[PDB]
């Protein structure tokens, strides 16, 4: 046997848990000696096990070829490599356990000097390896660590020195752990959690175990501190303060009247644990879980999961996230009526969990498994039901369940994601219920449910959810396990795919959740983009997804598919689904005599808020103030009465004209998380201004050369279309039926005989090419000597039969303009034999001059789809052209305002107005062309124009990149319309 | 009504065949004043109708805005506008008979003077438009012309006057003309064949019809000339000296013995037909046609038909094709065995028929008329059979007919091409067969054939060319059509379809074409690739295809599908299809003895050709010579005998050594359209050399820290692979699944669940992206001390399971190499639930040096691959690595010589040496990789290494852009294989 690296190899391919490792335990706060070495290590990185030098580097002599290297790190965030995105597919050969050639070896080495106090005993603990770590100390091998998001601690005593000494760890991406770790998201081997010297002095705690529940009849507090040393139960002290305790470990007690742990009041009582040579800190939130009636319940009540799916991700640092990066994004998520998060799809850094205790979430804690990218070969070979692999997915949980045990904010354990069926998920299933009866157990790879005790799914339609949400789904064929099942409830651990322009179709999951005791609620997918900066020539920052690296393989910007950027900037979706969640209804009378409030918070009343209430009309607020509520208890309604100035305001106001009320719950003080006055639920009545008046046609056409003019516009004669209105000019006006792709338009829709995505669709129908033929241009007779012009024009594509036939009928008092719009179907639009359906019934206008500012009165501030915008309020608003766009990593159609009555674009020194019934408003300073061949934001550039979009019908986005596509009441079917809007120009 | 441009846009959108024009006639050569036109005319181009001005510029001052330009011209070849390619799809919305706005009218103007010759009587003859031409003289407007291949001429009686003239000549692009000419070629505008003016004397002949049949009985000409003038019939004398005649005109006679017209003997008697004022010039070749038996006969005989379809293109001039180049091409064609014409699908410049009748080709003279993009909605509002079009479509068949009805070469009229079935088709052959029923009418788009003479179909499978040649294809349900049309003769008017490496498959059509009566051949499609000649920047020339131009919409490299490239140099299937087709048959003793001869020519015996052998064998040719063959009749045969000195090295030939004998036909004396010694037919015996010896296996493995040496071969330890063979550097050694996709490989195969192209299902497949792991390296014991060294890999592609162990066995006596290679599926090559076929089972060596030379004994010296290659003859052959490649417009797999026993590439200053079995070898300075992402020539680069791919197994290219894909025998679907190679290096 003459190939070079086989040894490491064949440890590489290793079916084991690793080896020489202490037994799993609780991360816990003790007052034993520490020493952090995070910090500046040296770094080699070789290609490859084959030549992976073994020249005695793990002495630290010879350093040939190392340079400096931080650890914590994701290494080809620094320079080494690259990162590589897949999706589901494996960036290897699928033939477990074995290995590619090309296999990334990082060996990485640090000097350091322990103290007196970190002897006789003493550990080394690697809280993350991506994928596979030997350790050695001092020359000495200590061990192998598989589990990349997992801990690992090794006895370093007798091996450890005083003084100086040389921790060397060899580190290879890709093992046989990589076929169990196939999480969507980038492959980035590294050290990239902690590193620390822990003293283990006698008499110490190596572990506890927190029980504490809480019994909703009582009152009381159910206690019990397990403490243990090398695996034996431990004489200690239990110390609660708070609580008046001291107590034995190992013993039940009743602690007569605590205030219990939810997420909406994160009770927590400071306790310590101590023998005689060491002490243990712990945090303790007395809640039990129960699940009776197909109902989740926390002390005693059915909670709301309003969820997100959070992975660990940095832009510049890959795996690692900065202390004050976490403690800001849950404060952010806090903000926008978040109250639950999945650790999609591994355990977080260990000091996550006391701050979501802390903070307030209900976390579903997964275990790191996922395999995939077995799927596609219908699951052969499938590590979770292959006897080999029990030991190495038995570890993962086992030390999933024991670093995180004690956590009252943990509420269930879950076993991986989409690692399909099979022996070991029900190993570890039946691990963590003898060991943690306390929590349920999720996994929604098994849809019979056998082995857990909610039932999850991932992207179920809302008519599925519906009929979940009423006991009414199709039966399992086991009539014992489809009892079982019909008896749980009901979890989206995935759902409302919000991947750029949406999610589209979540106000309709939103109101099965509320209807629904067996609905426990749904997370999100997902928190957060995952994009990595970048920059193009000449520095340009921008984030960049799959194959931005040079990947063979990759899922492009699937990646990048959250609520926020990778530097948590919000996207619009995040702002919709905070109102679309909101703890507390607000119904305002149309009268504007009071409200409506209720309180759908499940533990907490309604006295942390101040209720403000606002009127804005067109020059400004006229009213605000605040109203007394007396404190609605959770699940609870009542009528608030607001103060007579209000309604007598909607009595004065003159019909036609525009008013908003305002009715808002803020936060009364400060909180953990936000500040005073923090915006938590509104809502609204609003006086809708009347409908436009189209001008008096008593302006002639005057008839030139080649120019026509109708009081301020001008025409041309050759193209029928206005070449200047009231000075501003114009390069082109016509039809819209399409607009850029978003994420979900490349997505398939499955379900219909047409598979196509919708963008496919539109481009084998033309929809993006659309040209328009000029039939004819005549006057009219119009009022008092004056006349109206009719343009009459053809749309339609290049060898297609189909068109619309559009007819524009302009009119003017020589202030005002009138444009009427009439679309009539020409021929079936039919394309490959199915419907073509239509993104817009609009108008583009491309006017010759740039635009500095757009004011609106409708929704805002942010944008609105049919089937988003929950967020966007009425109002008037105003923004910078700038502000209007949407900073998706992929460009692709949004900024649409929904709901628009009227606007106002600044064009220098001229203001064009423009009213309409209900109309969409989007301004750009660049074509529809160039943001849909736009792959990163660079490659969009203003040309010096302006490109005005007022649709009269919209369709909505949906979540079709995964999950379901565009409801049909949000569908735009083909259709005749007609609609008039008025524009006015200023100066 | 106010829009600009009306007038002339209702004149374009007219069904009308246009106006003022004289009545269509024959193209004639008289003795009456010609003055051409053509030469630098001036130029002006608007975008469309609306805007084309209206400022008296017909009358030549104030010609603001002009520019010269030749004419005649395709004007987007001059730099006006822009060619754009489609195949089948519209550029234009389709809604006849409505036109684009965008829409690009050339105003043409020229001044002329006409001396008294022109006086009283001349008319202006326009010979092509494309296509709305209106037309002016001094002012008065003349008419306009439709049908842009067909000739109009215009009276100027009264309006041309003595001295200097002004012709004008507005041209738009787009009218109703271009739905009825969607034809798949380059969209081209222009005045692009000649204009003449024509001196109309008093007592002249307008037009004449040539009558002159052969009855292959009596060995008589039937002659009848017709001459009229002003539609009546008049008194002129036919003069035919070479016959000893003096006729008059209108006056049928029977000419004792003539010489029959065919294009083997194309036999042309000078005559003129004169009147008082005008006389005209004619070549009269005697032959009739008839249908019988279901064969279609000429002169009494079924001929066979061995066609090409001639589009006219020019790279630099578009439609405009130099007489020069036209000679040239036709010579061209007879030098590649072609015999037969399809115009296609229009008719060509009218001086092609001349060089046609004189050169000899049967020729289908095809009306212009396509209407295949209807074809995509169901033919919905298809010309064809629209009665608003029909006084348009019979125009158009009439002017086609009554031009070009004198030319013995036309042995068939064609209706069009793709235009579907209807009336108008119906009321075309109506009035061809009542004007001449001397031909028979051809027409594909209707299957049933009720208005045609012959049963014609495109790119029909062999398999079913075969049952239609047996007369057993399923009936029609008509069964008096299916009667007729059994009683039919059928050709395939296109087949092979010739894009990019290809086409397979010829000789499985040819084969029954040679066998059934009733199969009169094919035409395949096409003669050129309508390359056009573009320039990178730095001004590398190349051939441009669809898009490159910037169309919105077009159909990519399908115009780049022929036989030749657009500068007429032969592509390998031409050289292919040269021998396929060749007329005479040539089988040659395998002792070498004599070789049977078969005439498969229809008119003419073999007294044409000289017969010469010749015996090559390593050290060169041995003997060659001339032997007299006694001429045999046409479909005759007869046995050769070979002198004796062929037979007698036969004999005295070493076991194992190789020699190739070869017979050929060639011209014994210059011909019109060749050289004496211009090879027409050809036949081999080859005596093959010996397997090679596998070296004795005395060398030992020498193994150092990283690397082995056996004899001559070092080894990485690392990668198993050798890094040098005798001295030459060795950068990779793998097995190799794939190819760069041909244009065939680009298209789907319909048939089968599974319509991806093969290029998909090769990328789906993963196998343009294989992996190689490497499995173990051990030596084996060999011979006195010597050892084997036996490589294990496997090779499959991420995220599949499927993989092939790969084992390669090497040894060495110090000298030669052996290396043996075994390749065994592990697991099922299964992808999406389809069987993923191969391209090859070969290796890639990627030598790090640069080749000079590669030489070989195989078949050349052009490429080869299983189902092509019929024109690679056995031999030695010797090549400059640039002159390996093929120059194919967008780059793809081509260049591999299959059959080769033993190979030698020149690498400065080494020599490597390959033998096998039967391997393909294949040799180029750049990868794969770099191949199959190259669009354009250009984009190839040399990067200083050597890409050696020695196949032991490879598939067909087959025709699948368009027809059959590759047949079942030439297929590789996966499977278990062994080879063994010898390997040598000479210093
Ligand atoms: O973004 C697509 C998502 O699809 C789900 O099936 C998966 O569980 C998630 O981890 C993510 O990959
Ligand atoms: O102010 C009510 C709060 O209730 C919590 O349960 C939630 O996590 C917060 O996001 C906020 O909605
Ligand atoms: O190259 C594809 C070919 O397809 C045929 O159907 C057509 O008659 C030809 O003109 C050419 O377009
Ligand atoms: O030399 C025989 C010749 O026969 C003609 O019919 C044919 O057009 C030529 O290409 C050549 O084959
Ligand atoms: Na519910
Ligand atoms: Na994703
Ligand atoms: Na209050
Ligand atoms: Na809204
Ligand atoms: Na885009
Ligand atoms: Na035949
Ligand atoms: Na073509
Ligand atoms: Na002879
Ligand atoms: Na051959
Ligand atoms: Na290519």
């Amino acid at each position: 046997s003459l190939e070079l690296g086989a040894a490491d190899i064949q440890d590489l391919e290793s079916f084991e848990a690793g080896r020489g490792a202490l037994p799993a335990r609780a991360y816990l706060q003790s007052d034993a000696p520490r020493l952090s070495l995070n910090g500046e290590w040296q770094f080699r990185l070789s290609p490859g096990s084959r030549v992976a030098p073994d020249d005695g580097w793990q002495l630290g002599e010879a350093l040939n070829g190392f340079e400096s290297l931080p650890v914590p790190s994701s290494w080809p965030m620094h320079g080494h490599g690259a990162p590589a995105y897949t999706n589901v597919q494996f960036p290897f050969a699928v033939e477990p356990p074995h290995v590619p050639e090309a296999n990334p070896i990082g060996d990485h080495l640090v000097v350091f000097e322990a103290g007196p106090e970190f002897f006789p005993h003493a550990l080394l603990r690697f809280d993350g390896i991506e994928s596979a770590g030997t350790v050695w100390l001092n020359g000495v091998e200590l061990g192998t660590t598989r589990g990349s998001r997992l801990a690992h601690e090794f006895d370093v005593s007798g091996i450890l020195e005083q003084g100086e000494n040389t921790l060397a760890v060899r580190v290879a991406q890709f093992s046989a752990a990589s076929y169990v770790e196939d999480q969507d998201m980038w492959w980035l081997p590294g050290i990239f959690r902690d590193v620390t010297l822990q003293a283990r002095p006698a008499a110490g705690i190596d572990d506890v175990f927190v029980h504490a529940g809480y019994d909703h009849i009582t009152g009381e507090g159910i206690l019990k501190v397990e403490a243990s040393r090398g695996g034996q139960a431990i004489d200690a002290v239990v110390r609660v303060p708070e609580l008046a305790l001291e107590l034995a470990a190992g013993t039940e007690v009743r602690v007569p009247a605590v205030e219990p742990w939810s997420a909406e009041v994160p009770k927590l009582y400071e306790a310590a644990v101590s023998a005689a040579g060491e002490s243990v800190a712990l945090q303790i939130g007395f809640r039990s879980i129960a699940i009776e009636d197909a109902q989740f319940k926390v002390n005693g009540r059915r909670i709301l999961l309003r969820g997100v799916n959070r992975h660990e991700h940095h832009p510049r640092l890959g795996r690692v996230v900065p202390r004050d990066v976490v403690e800001a994004e849950l404060r952010l998520m806090k903000q926008h009526n978040i109250n639950a998060i999945r650790t999609s799809h591994y355990p977080p850094h260990p000091q996550f969990l006391a701050l979501a205790d802390q903070l307030g979430f209900y976390v579903v804690l997964e275990c790191d498994l996922e395999t995939h990218g077995f799927e596609s070969a219908g699951w052969a070979q499938n590590p979770s039901d292959d006897p080999q692999w029990e030991d190495a997915l038995v570890d993962r949980m086992r030390r999933t369940v024991e670093r995180d045990k004690n956590h009252a904010s943990v509420v269930m354990w879950s076993l991986g994601n989409e690692a399909g069926t099979g022996r070991n998920l029900a190993a570890m299933s039946r691990w963590t219920k003898d060991r943690d009866p306390s929590r349920p157990i999720h996994y929604e790879g098994d849809w019979s449910s056998e082995h857990v005790d909610v039932y999850s799914r991932m992207y179920a339609s809302q008519a599925e959810t519906a009929l979940i949400g009423q006991g009414i789904e199709p039966a399992l064929n086991d009539a014992a396990l489809d009892a079982r099942r019909r008896a749980m409830p009901f979890v989206l651990c995935q759902y409302v795919h919000a991947m750029g322009n949406g999610p589209g179709g979540m106000s309709e999951y939103q109101a099965l959740f509320e209807k629904y005791p067996r609905l426990m609620g749904g997370f999100v997918w997902e928190w957060l983009e995952h994009g990595i900066t970048v920059s193009t020539a000449d520095g340009v920052d921008h984030y960049g997804y799959g194959g931005d690296f040079g990947e063979e393989v990759h899922d492009g910007n699937f990646v990048t598919d959250g609520l926020v950027d990778a530097d948590r900037r919000p996207r619009p979706g995040l702002l919709d689904f905070k109102k679309v969640i909101e703890p507390l209804r607000i119904d305002v009378a149309r009268d504007w005599t009071g409200f409506t409030l209720r309180n759908g918070q499940d533990f907490a009343d309604t006295s942390a808020f101040s209720f403000r209430y606002e009127v804005e009309a067109d020059g400004g607020a006229l009213d605000g103030g605040t109203v007394d509520v007396a404190p609605v208890a959770p699940q609870s309604e009542t009528v608030v009465e607001l103060p007579g100035s209000v309604a007598a305001l909607a009595a004065g106001l003159s019909d036609g004209r525009p008013a908003v009320l305002t009715v808002r719950a803020v936060l009364g003080a400060d909180s953990a998380w936000a500040d005073a006055g923090h915006e938590v639920a509104w809502g609204q009545s609003v006086r809708e201004p009347g409908a436009p008046v189209p001008p008096a046609p008593v302006e002639p056409v005057q008839v030139q050369d080649s120019e026509l003019t109708l009081g301020p516009v001008v025409f041309s004669r050759a193209t029928g279309m206005p070449t200047s209105i009231g000075g501003v000019p114009v390069e082109k006006l016509g039809l819209t039926l399409w607009w850029a792709p978003t994420d979900n338009d490349l997505g398939r829709e499955w379900g219909g005989a047409d598979e196509r995505p919708l963008a496919t669709q539109w481009k084998d129908a033309g929809l993006n090419r659309l040209h328009t033929r000029l039939l004819g241009i005549s006057a009219n007779p119009g009022q008092d000597g004056g006349e109206t012009l009719t343009v009459r024009t053809r749309v339609s594509a290049a060898d297609k039969q189909y068109g619309v036939l559009v007819d524009y009928t302009w009119s003017t008092d020589g202030e005002t303009v009138g444009l009427r719009t009439q679309v009539r179907r020409d021929g079936t639009w039919v394309n490959r034999g199915f419907e073509v359906e239509w993104a817009r019934i609009g108008l583009e206008f491309v006017l010759g001059e740039e635009t500095e500012l757009v004011s609106w009165f409708g929704q805002g501030p942010h944008q609105s789809y049919p089937d988003t915008g929950q967020g966007a309020r009425a109002g008037w608003f105003s923004l910078p052209l700038a502000k209007m766009d949407v900073e998706y990593v992929r460009p692709q159609e949004c900024g649409a305002r929904s709901g628009s009555r009227s606007a106002a674009l600044q064009l220098g020194g001229r203001t064009l107005e423009i009213c309409g019934d209900p109309f969409a408003l989007t301004v750009r300073p660049y074509s529809q062309d160039v943001l849909d061949a736009a792959a990163h934001r660079p490659d969009l550039k203003a040309d010096g124009r302006t490109y005005l979009y007022v649709d009269h019908a919209l369709r909505g986005v949906g979540t079709a990149a995964c999950g379901p596509g565009v409801l049909e009441q949000y569908r735009l079917k083909p259709r005749d319309a007609d609609f008039i809007l008025t524009l006015k120009v200023r100066s």
